[PDB]
């Protein structure tokens, strides 16, 4: 009953389905009927650990297969000739079975990461034409799409299994083989819990806590020459579905520099909460519009912080530079699909309008992209699980257009500040110039209307603070006069 | 007689043209004067279990054939030897012929993946053999290839193959042959599932390949060995197929169902009902279609989607912007033409086409479409299926207008449309109707609308009332209300 961490009654009854039709003795078989089932395939996402699966899986099955190994590319060799060996270690497999064939032999041959003559060449010899049973094949793939549809059929491969990222409880049983080894042996670390590194950890592959553990490991060796687990915990992933880097995209912190923010966050809060509740729909889609230029992309980011979802993904161009249209779609289908993998998911879509590479002369956008997008917010997720779709675009009128806008369910606006009031106020919690600068300053704007954007007025400011300690309010309120 | 599911009519034809004529003892053939046929060619769908139906005839036809068995690659090995190794395998029996050409020696050669073997010249030279300048009757050959179109024409040409065999996915009678083959061999054995019938695990399939529909009994004897440390078959039947046509699905498009918030919603869904009932008795006419339009949010993929499991056909499927992102009009038309073609396959048929403005690629600017696609479309929406055959069409549209201009909106047969509601007090019966609120709350609502005039879309509407939830329970209604009011 040992050792795989998870997947237990997925794990269970696929066992159950492949092993116990074969395994009882012996009249049973014949009482059923039936032709024992040719192969079981898993697809999974990657880094699942599935191959860990497997080979236990074919020690489990026979005292000894004795397990055959193919290489993924299985046909290599251009000259005759290799597609004549991937008949070929069927072929004595199907040697054996003339010679002893009835009762008892079964041979076990799995091919990793599974065109023209070896796609028949395989299915002939899985399949027909006259018996081939007494052997039994397993394909481990990322993906189940890019596999040829005809193998699927029940039949030569009846059973398919997908393999789900580790349940809590899971993710705790993978930890905790680890955890449990270390356990048995005298040293172990006190200030660690198991429960409490499950209770932190939803998004990662099997794998990813083996990886963890032993960096752990490796910390404890360094250290002798939470604790080591709470310090993997801070570094090593790199899980993919982590989200370290999407906090550091805001370099400067969120100013309060007035209520409209408090209410943008208030109104994230409420679509987290909703999304958080489940009934009915689990998508739901926002566009943010303001000025050109704030924290567009900063107030997206605070919100995917305040979800706490397991997975966050911010898609941007500034990953997908120079892309042509198919290449940034397939980009984009890809980090949604990942989304789709999570139980809950958040999106952030970065400088829509940017993505579709809008210009405001002609109008040319590459229609592509903006297809693909409204097919995504339109589309919806697989069941058991809800998705977050953040999108901020710079202005509303070009999505109007679009006819974009109708197919985000909320949206809200981030306005510039528009007074005096809140400009000493962001001046304030910015903490840039002295209490008589900022009096001067206040001198000289309220009363007065303003407009402008927090980072610009950032920019500014910096621009300011280079001029001598006497010319930078005079240089201050120069560039106000022309960001008006 | 036994053992093949289904297949037993085109069976009989297809024995009937090899076999009756070398059969028949002996001056027959003489008093016909006429030579054997050569070869039968049988192409299937995948899952149509053809190999089985190989093997039969192979213990069938002889004694002993004895038969032969070709690997699909056929052309392996650079050395000599392929073309060699093919004229080798033809010649025997040839050479076993002309030392004893008369009689009576028929030989039984077995091909599987045709379309692998028929590159370059070793296609060519099974070509020779069977149409060779000597002799070369009296020998047999069977080819099984999932595509037709791609094998050389010569090859499907009378003489070396001139029969040419179509297997047709399995009829519910035959489907209800294969399951009670197994079946009945179960029943002959004392261990049977009580429960179960035949008629109706028949009634509930329809679509299923035979090959997959054994599968399902494979699933059901597993289970009771799982069982042992309706039944089991009833569990299969929830999770065996993989059908590859329908895959029940349906409920995950239906996410919330179809709730009787108006009057038209019925009417609607009676009238593409009366729709397909006269699909299902129009003899004259082949082909129906139908186009739903609506302002945006109206449930309209819904609704046709209500209709595809109102018509009960044998095959559904449905033609889905989701599916396809990324592709290249050629791409898109090819998946498009594959489908409508698996629709051409099952004898009658519904495909539905969802959010057809947005399956062009269409954009209000320019206006800019891909027009690859829509040429695609209406070709194919003017056509017609194969004799016999009926297709039901539906597509799902709320820009209207465009199509018009376009002359899209002419092809289709008719249009239904299907409103927002529009007047409060219907809305407050869709909320009761989803029971969502209390009653206190409801009927202050009912206060505030009574009287006034909405234009809310369906899904938009159920949106709203989520939106509503969030808020304290005396921060619920007013926030409806002020979603509402923004919204208009
Ligand atoms: N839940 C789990 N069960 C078993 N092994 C796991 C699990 N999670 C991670 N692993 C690790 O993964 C390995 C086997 O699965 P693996 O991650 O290799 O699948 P994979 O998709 O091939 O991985 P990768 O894509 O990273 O190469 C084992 O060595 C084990 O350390
Ligand atoms: N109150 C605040 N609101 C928003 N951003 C702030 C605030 N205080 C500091 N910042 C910092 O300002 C940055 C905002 O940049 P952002 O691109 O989001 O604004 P923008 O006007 O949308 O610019 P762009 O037009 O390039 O999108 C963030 O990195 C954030 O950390
Ligand atoms: N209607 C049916 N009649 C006979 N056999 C069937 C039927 N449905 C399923 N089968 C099973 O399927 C097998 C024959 O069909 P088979 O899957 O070989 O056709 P195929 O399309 O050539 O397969 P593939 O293309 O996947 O290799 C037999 O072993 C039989 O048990
Ligand atoms: N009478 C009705 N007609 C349609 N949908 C209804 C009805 N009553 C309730 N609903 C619910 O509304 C939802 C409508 O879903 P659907 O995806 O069809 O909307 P849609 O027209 O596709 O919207 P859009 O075209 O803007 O994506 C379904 O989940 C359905 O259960």
């Amino acid at each position: 009953k040992m050792g795989i961490g998870g997947l237990d009654k997925e794990f269970s009854d696929i066992f159950r389905r492949a092993f116990a039709s074969r395994v009882f003795p012996p009249e049973i078989v014949e009482q059923m009927g039936c032709k024992h089932v040719k192969g079981i395939l898993l697809y999974g996402p990657p880094g699942c650990g599935k191959t860990l699966l497997a080979r236990q899986i074919g020690k489990m099955l026979n005292a000894r297969e004795p397990k055959v190994v193919n290489g993924p590319e299985i046909l290599n060799k251009y000259v005759g000739e290799s597609e004549a060996n991937i008949r070929k270690l069927f072929a004595d497999a199907e040697e054996e079975q003339r010679r002893l064939g009835a009762n008892s032999g079964l041979h076990i041959i799995i091919f990793d990461e599974i065109h023209d003559t070896v796609v028949n060449q395989l299915l002939s010899k899985i399949d027909g034409v006259e018996q081939l049973n007494n052997i039994l094949v397993i394909g481990m793939t990322n993906r189940p799409d890019l596999i040829d549809e005809a193998l699927l059929r029940p039949g030569r491969l009846e059973v398919k299994m997908e393999i789900g990222l580790p349940d809590e409880k899971g993710r705790l049983q993978i930890l905790h083989i680890h955890t449990a080894r270390m356990r048995g042996h005298q040293l172990l670390s006190a200030d660690v819990d198991i429960k409490e590194l499950a209770v932190e950890t939803k998004n990662f592959s099997g794998a990813e806590l083996e990886g963890l553990v032993r960096a752990a490991q490796s910390t404890a060796m360094n250290r002798h020459i939470d604790f080591l687990a709470s310090l993997e915990n801070d570094i090593k992933p790199a899980f993919g579905t982590n989200q370290e880097d999407y906090a550091s995209y805001i370099m400067n912190g969120i100013i309060k520099w007035g209520d409209p923010v408090t209410r943008v966050l208030d109104d994230g809060e409420l679509l987290v909460q909703q999304t958080k509740n489940s009934d009915r729909t689990p998508l739901v889609s926002v566009l943010l519009e303001g000025p050109p230029h704030s924290g567009k992309t900063a107030l997206a980011a605070k919100i995917a912080e305040e979800s706490n979802f397991p997975f966050i993904k911010i898609c941007s161009p500034d990953k997908m530079i120079g892309f042509s249209e198919t290449a940034k779609c397939q980009a984009m289908k890809k980090i949604f699909d990942d989304a789709y993998k999570s139980q809950l998911s958040c999106v952030v879509v970065d400088d829509i309008e940017r993505l579709l590479d809008y210009v405001p002369i002609g109008p040319r956008f590459s229609n592509l992209v903006l297809q693909a997008l409204l097919v995504l917010l339109k589309k919806a997720p697989p069941q058991g699980r809800k998705l977050l779709i953040i999108g901020t675009t710079s202005r509303k009128d070009v999505l109007q257009e679009m006819e974009m806008l109708n197919a985000f369910s909320t949206t809200i606006h981030v306005p510039n500040i528009a007074t005096g009031e809140q400009l000493l106020e962001a001046l304030e919690l910015l903490g840039n110039f002295k209490d008589k600068e900022r009096t001067t300053i206040a001198q000289q704007v309220k009363g007065k209307k303003v407009w402008i954007g927090i980072k610009k007025l950032l920019m500014l400011i910096e621009m300011s603070l280079q001029m001598d300690p006497e010319y930078r309010v005079r240089k201050f309120l120069a560039l106000l006069r022309e960001e008006g």
